[PDB]
This record gives structure tokens, sequence and C-alpha cells, in this order.
């Protein structure tokens, strides 16, 4: 089911606080129509960490119902553990999600044995939905253990995984034991990367998962057109392009912010200037972009977008 | 105020992961008749980050009812973010919390200037109540900057900070720093090391906040009542004694279970031995100690409580 | 002068500890006929960590002058601070050496104003050299910023950058922005990636610093061939191949060596199986590999060898 | 013996980088007078990782000249693994060194069991002098596993340990773990922080090896005094005394150097002011410290010096 481009959806909020359901809406349209294979409502550039429970169902089902069946939609259910989760599982069925992603215990320590255990009854309290785990050691603090992934695979637990690591080599090493376990159509494997989907592809990965394709749907939906047609030359210019574009997220001065400010920020502020979204306002405690930030992220949008 | 010895109160669990309120009670007891000074509640050593907002409001509202205003109560409003930390900051008030602890936001990558605000913003939901920064960086991944604290002390945003990353001489700091700068008064530096309480009293800290006192509420408060008596030796000598009951949390085996589950599920197991709570039950997903692993724990109960 | 595949030539050593000229020699020839473009003498696959430096110096005078001219060398210069690193730079130019390899200083607490310093000295000490900066976070524990890089770079300081970090979005992000400066003939960058050398190479990286090339020199040097002739998609078959030949690495039990006793000493393992070096001994206090690892391991390049 | 007040002795330097022999002389004089227990040559302090074999070959060798069997002297062999640090073996018998501190392995990827190896190894070259084990993780990227430091006690093959983990929990249970298995003679722990030396002292530590005592070596021979004659608040308040004059490590601008441009430069710019070496040169690539910077850290020294 979840496989090719699957952008992390973005959160837009008013500037009170709340979700702007109706930039939401657009957004939606705006992935859709760019040519996405699917949609992962409340990730982290969704912004799930920032929203409450109650926003996050609101968005999710936002999502859903706008898409109105047009791709697949994955949902989110990012808590520190298990029952905290499996809560979230809850919401997930009742507003009609068709996969679920999860990551390890956090904010605790934790251990590969109760990795695997967490999974299992997640898997457990939703077992007809496909369960994707995301490695995000830079937010959980810890690295899925390829062998676990791989085990859970064949059990049925696990899906697949999306993984956020930036860790190429890891990437290419767990997609060669998965094929070499016999586990390819069993277990999807998904890059987070935003600037190196041409090497995941040509490593044979499933599709992609980046933040900036909220920005640029259309730019990674050709970009996976073209390595799976085998053009790789052409590939790796349009994934220099769309490094180019990336550098929206370099602008906002990180003496004063952090990364999740200048780069959500920068992705919500190309939104707004793309006319997608009405605002550029981000959760509390994120820092604002200034008028010479925002004015120079238009810039680099207007020279690199591919659309 | 929140001096002294704190403990950051336990959730006993029946079998189900359920909440076990009448352990809780029981437990509430041990601690307050064990002389300690005050409770934190929904803590690590609590299993906050495993109970739901509903386990953790049902958790609070039983220990503050059964204190029945004994000691004040402080809680936890432990979450990833601050418009997340404030829903739990209304539950405490719901509840009638006396203080708050919060952490760094986390999940999230953030920043000083971001941590700076998000204390102002928790302050600004209950600005009654004393905010203590909880310095965790194992669980949170950043380190409190001393600085901002002390700024947020002098504006009046924090009360205090319990810190429990283990670096005595960077607490020692905080506190010179604090003293240096007149806001000796307007700022509680507790401990959360369990193995250190002498040291931090002798340097001037202002209490303790250890996992331990769940199961020897006692041996902490004699060993506070010794540092502020300025009986130094007798003191070193009761926290190596301490720091031998504390071998409880190293009998787990840490090759098929994480820390959290040999070291509180080392407490919980004491606790049942002690018989001031039904079951060592842990919340999901930590793993179980076995018989043997527990009857090593009781024998290290035996030969080292106070 | 330093592009292309350059393996970091490994130092045979005899049972003494003492170094294994004739077996020196002998694998000075095997990467040469495998089709190599040059030599990295003294760097991590060298144990040059491990070596005296008068045991580097013989080591680097038996590499220099045995190759006679065939292809040219380099010489690592790897010591904590800077006035031992000139000792070192003198060893080179003594020893005939055609460029250096440095990395930051190491053990002492650094700053990227002290890296820069340190590196703008090796270079005075011998300003004819090609200097490349070797960055490797693993051993020295800091990470050579980019920007510093580029700046040296143009005022003729270095070379060009050996990248051991592992990480292919940084040493792209990098690339494209010594393209971006105009800087691409200016300096070199080159992947000590093993598994990723196709990705560098997309990506327009020079060439590749890779250990397991002493044991496959011609497998890399095809690879090589490959990606500069366009062929994608054959390129990244092979490097599936040379990743399968690199499992040799994972053979040795880690629960009892270093992940350096493993690694190497399936690469010098691989070395005598293969008749190159008389013996797979290690310097101490490296752990040795059992009958059962070392069979392993012949299994495995039995398999996978390209030649 | 090592225990004690033991300095890690700087190394002064001229202008030009070398070895200033008239300077270390003098310095070791401050030291000894002072009333250390010991010294020991060759360590971070010493700029040992910038200075070459050649050089540190002259610093050792006029250190323990000078000394002239006043108290004994320690050297420092560290290098990245076993054979070049038993080529600096070599070096420090030729020297008349009489004990030798040694890190793990470094730059290359290590594990426990190379780490014993190494540890055995050096020991083998020079089983007649005290080997001690120097826990450095911010320089080596490792932690010196305290089972395996007592396994090498018992066997004969370390005297002790240097520890500079900055982590007084963990040293605490190294001791409590040396005493309970009777290693209690056999094994000195010598704390290297500068700034929890009571702390160190309450838990039955062995003494002290701090950079800071090149400045100021009677405060910390005071200090170690107040200690061992049990006088607990006192020695508090000396070391609290000491962390104020200890603030001269934090004067330079970290923006734009290294601590160790910033740290090191401070005790030398302290040890310049007071007239004990020519000056506060430091071997490349440390940044100098500005006549600012300077000045305040003479401000420092004139006001909390003992």
């Amino acid at each position: 089911t979840f496989t090719g481009v699957i952008p992390p959806v973005m959160t837009p909020l008013h500037a009170d606080g709340s979700v702007d359901v109706e930039s939401l809406r657009k957004l939606v349209d705006h992935l859709i129509n760019g040519g996405v294979d699917g949609l992962f409502a409340l990730g982290s550039s969704g912004e799930a960490a920032f929203l409450t429970r109650a926003q996050r169902k609101l968005a999710l089902t936002t999502i859903i119902e706008h898409t109105a069946g047009r791709v697949p939609v994955t949902a989110g259910v990012i808590e520190t553990t298990t029952a905290r989760v499996i809560e979230l599982v809850e919401d997930a069925l009742e507003a009609g999600a068709e996969g679920l992603v999860a990551t390890a215990p956090f904010y605790t320590r934790t251990h590969d044995v109760e990795i695997e255990e967490h999974f299992r009854k997640i898997h457990a309290a939703a077992p007809e939905l496909p369960l994707f785990a995301f490695n995000i050691p830079v937010s959980v603090h810890s690295n899925l253990n390829p062998v676990m992934l791989l085990t859970l695979a064949k059990d049925g637990v696990l899906a697949g995984t999306k993984d956020s690591s930036g860790n190429d080599g890891a990437i290419r090493s767990l997609i060669e034991a998965r094929d070499d376990a016999g586990l390819t159509e069993q277990f999807k494997i998904l890059t987070g990367s935003e600037t190196t989907v041409d090497f995941a592809y040509l490593a044979g990965a499933d599709g992609v998962v980046p933040g900036l394709g909220n920005v640029d749907p259309a730019a990674y939906a050709a970009l996976a057109k073209l390595c799976l047609d085998g053009k790789w030359a052409e590939a790796a210019a349009l994934q220099k392009r769309i490094n180019h574009l990336f550098h929206i997220v370099f602008v906002g001065d990180t003496s004063h912010m952090s990364g999740s400010s200048a780069g959500l920020g920068g992705f919500k502020t190309a939104l707004a200037h793309l006319g997608i979204i009405e605002s550029n306002a981000m959760a509390v405690p994120h820092q604002s972009l200034s008028d010479e930030e925002t004015a120079r992220i238009h810039a680099i949008v207007d020279e690199f977008l591919y659309t």
C-alpha cells in the first residue's frame, strides 16, 4: 500500500496556534495534484510533537476526509511509550487511517527487547493496518536494530520502515539484508531523506517521505519517475535542483532558533508564498522568521521550484 | 516551599497495568511517615512517561487527597512541547497541586531561546505555583543552561530546579553562581542524585529528590538531618549504606532489559517485599524481573535498609 | 594529482609486530596491477595509529620505492597536534611523498579556529605538496566544517578532502557548495566509503579511498570506470557485489574485540588467503580472529571477489 | 606511593614554542614549596599532546632532576596505542621516573578486552613502577570499565587510577567497590577534579591531581589537610574559594578558541602574573588570550589566591 512519494503532511496553523483546517485542505490538494502516491499524517514535519491529542485527531480527520480516497493515508502515532501510543492507534482507527507509523519508546531509557515488545503490542491493537517503524535517532535517541526489524517483518508485525537516520550506507545495508532474507515484498523501505532520494532508489528503496515534498510535490514525483525509468543522470540533476530549493531551511538564524524553527518555518514560509496556506505560523515555542529571512526564502522558492 | 527530602513518588500498578490506588495511598503513608518534606508526583520514577494522561490524573489526585495537607505536593507536567505541557498544568490545577515540575521540550530539536520561552509560557499558565525546571539530559537530550535558569529565577518564572544530570561539579557551580547573584532564596536547587546527597548538601543545595527514597524514606530524612547538623562524617557513612541498598537497581540483567526495567523494577520489588505495595508490576514495555533477581533484591533490602 | 581509486594501503606485519616489508611490496603490486590510480600510505587502514614513527617511515619508504613512480603516493601525517604532525611532514618529505593527508587535532579539545590554524601551518611546512584534510569523526571526534574547508581551498592551503564521516548527504552538500563556489578543480573530494562509492560518483565526487580496495582493487577500479561511463545501473550492481565481499568485516565477534580487530583483521585474513601477504598478524592490542572466523572470511572472499 | 596532592605539572614555553626549562624548574619549586605530595609530569595540563617526544623527554628530565628526590614523580606515557606507549615507557625509565600514567588506546576504535591487554603490556614493560590508569573520556572517548580496573588491580597490573571523568557518583561507586573487594591498599583512586576534591576525600579517595594546583598548590595542600583532619565544613569553604580562583579558565572567549586555550591559557597567565614562569605562551595551535582577558585573569588571581 505504502510505497512511492509519501510526504509527511504539515499542519498549517493560525496565529492563535489552532489548526488551520481550510489551509490543511488546500495543502492536501496541492500534494495530491502534485502527483504523490500517499500521505503520512502526524509525522515530525506535521508538528505532531507540538499538537495536542485533540488537534492531532482534527488534522488527521481533516486529511482523510479531504483526500476522499484519492491516495492512501497513514497516521503517525508518536508518543513516549506503548500505552500512550495505543490510545493514538484508537484515534487513528476511528478516523479511518489506512496505516500506522510508530517510533521506539522515548524519554524513557529503552532496549531492543522492549522496542520489540512495543511494536508487537502496537500491531496487536490494529492488526489489519500496515505498521511502519519510523527510525529517527535525532528525536528518539535510539537506532532501530535492523535484525529486529527483519524478524518483525517475517512475523507480520511490521510492514516497513521510514528511515530518517540520514545514514544512506545503513539504509542500503538494510535493503540488501531484506532482499537476502527474501523479505522484499513483505517489508517496504522508505527513506526520509530529502537530498539523497536518487541514491535510495538506486539501491532499491520503495519510496520516500520528504518534508520538502510539501513545498514541491511534483519535483519528488518527477524524481521518482526518472529513477523508476532508470534515468539516473537525469534523476541526479533533478535531485541537485531539489537540493538547492532545500536551502530554504538554512536561511533562519539558528543562533537564536532551533533547526525545527528554521526548517519547518522555511517550509511554511514557502507554502504561504505559493498561496497554499494562509500563514507561516508555527506552534509554541518555535521562533518566528524575520522579514529579511522570509524575503530570502521567497527568492529561493522562486528560483528553484520545479513547477 | 519545596526544600528538603522530596521523593518522586512511584506508581504502583496491578498486574493488568491499571493504577493501584490502594497501594499508592500506602506508599504515600510510608513516605510521609518516614519523615519526608514533600512529594513529587508524576516524575520519571512515577512512570509518568508510561502512564496515560487519564492514569496520571488518577495517580495525582490519589496522592494529593491521601496526603491531606500533611506535606506539600508538586506535580510533574512532563510532555514533549509547550501546548501539551499546559494541558497537564490545567490538570494539576484541577487536582490541587502546590507546585509544577517541567523539563525542556523533547522529541523536537530545541534551542536555549525556545527552552526559555517554554518555561515562560508554562509559568504564565499557573503563575501562583512554584515552577521547578527538571534537568534530565538522559531523557530529554538537552542540558539546561545555568545562565538561563538564573535569568528566569530573577524574573520570577522559576522557583528552582531538580537536577538529575549526575554532574555534581555542574550542580555545585550552579549553586555558587546563584549565591553570587543574590538569588539564594529565590531559586531552590534540589539534587536528583541518590548516591551523592551528602555532597549536594555540603555544597549548600536545598534538598533532594531521590527515587530510592520511595524504598527508604527514613534513611534520606536521617541523612538530610545529619547534614543540616554538620555531622558530615556520619552523613557520608549513612550515604555509603544507602548506596549499598541502591544495588537493588543493578540486579536486573540489562542484557535483555532497559535500565528503567532494572532500576524502577528493583525499587518496586523492594516495596512489595516490604509490604508497602501489592505487586512489583511495571508498565508496558518494561521487562519482568526473574524470581532469582527478586530474591537477590530481597537480600539486599534485608541487609541494607535503614 | 589525487583523484580516482586511491586505497589506504595496509601494513602487513610479522608475528613479532614488525613491518613485513616483502609482503608490503607484494601488496603494492597487487594494488597497482589491480588498476588503482594512486596509493594513500599511513592511513587508518594502514594501522598508522599502531605503528611507531620509525615503522611509519619504513612502510612509507617501502611503498614509495616499490611503486617506482607507477602511481602517485600520498602520506598520512596523523598525530594529535601541529608540532607532532610537522615532524611527520619532515619524514614524508624525506621519503619523497607526493601528497599529505592530515586530520584535525585530537586527544585535545579543539575548535574550528584552531583546526584552521593547524592546516595552515602544516601546508606552510610543505607548500609544494597537495594537502588533503581527512574528515574522520569516529577517530578524532570533531567534524571538519565545510565552510572552513572551502575557505582553505580558495586560499590554496587544502587541495582536497578524504571524507570518512559515512554521511553521504553531508558529502553531497559539500560537493554542491564547492561547485557553487567555483572551486571544482581546486578542491578534490574523495569518499572514504566502501559501500556507497556509486553514490559519491553520481554526485560528482573525484574518487574513493576504500580500505576494502586492498582486498579487491580491480572491483573498485571497475566500479569507478562504470560510473565515469554513466553506466549507473551496472555500477550499482557491482557495488552490491562489493558490499557482500565487505561482509568479511562482520565475521569477527565484537563481543570480545574492537571493530578495528574485526574489520582490518578481516581484510588481512582475506589478503593472506589470496597469497598477497604472509600473515594476518595485527598490531597490539588487536585481538586475533579464530580459525572458525578465518574460515568464514575465506568463504566470503571465494564467493564475492571480483577478479 | 602516589597519594595526596599530585599536580599535573604544566610545561612553560618560550614565545618560540620551545620548553622553557628555567621556568619549569621554578614551577617545580613553586609546587614542592607549596606542600604537594608528588608531581605528575606529561599529563594533559602539561600539554603532553602538543609536545614532541623530544620535548616531552626534556620536560620530564627537567622536572625529575630539579625535584631531586623531594617528592616522587610519575610520568605520563600518553600515545594512541600500545607500541607507541611502550616507547615512552622506555623514555620514562631512562629519565628515572617513579611511576607511569597511561590512558586507553585512542584514535583507534577499542574494546574493553583490548584496553585490558594494553594495560597488561604496558605494565610488562616496566613492572617495577606503579602504573596508574588515567580515565579521561573527553580526550580518549572510552570510559574505563571499573570491573576491569579492579581485575587489573588484583592482578598487580594497576596501582591506581587518576579519574578525570567529572563523574563524582561513578568515582564514589568505584571506591566503594574497591573497598568491598578488599583492594583498598592495592589500588589508589585519585580524582582529577579541581572543584570537587572535598567530595572525593569525603568518599575516601586517596588524593587529587588538579591542574589548578599549578597556580595554587598551597590551597590544595591545605584542603587535603582539612579533609584528613575531618574539618569538612572548613574544607567545603576552602573548596568554594578555590572554585572562584578556578574562574580563570572561563575568561577566554571560547567563541574563537578551544577549552584548552582558555583553560590552560588561564593557568599559564596566572603563573606568569605570579612571576613563576616567564611567559603565558601556549603550544600551536592554541589561541592567544587578549590583554583584556589577561587583565581579568590577574584580577581573579589577586582576589582568590590562597
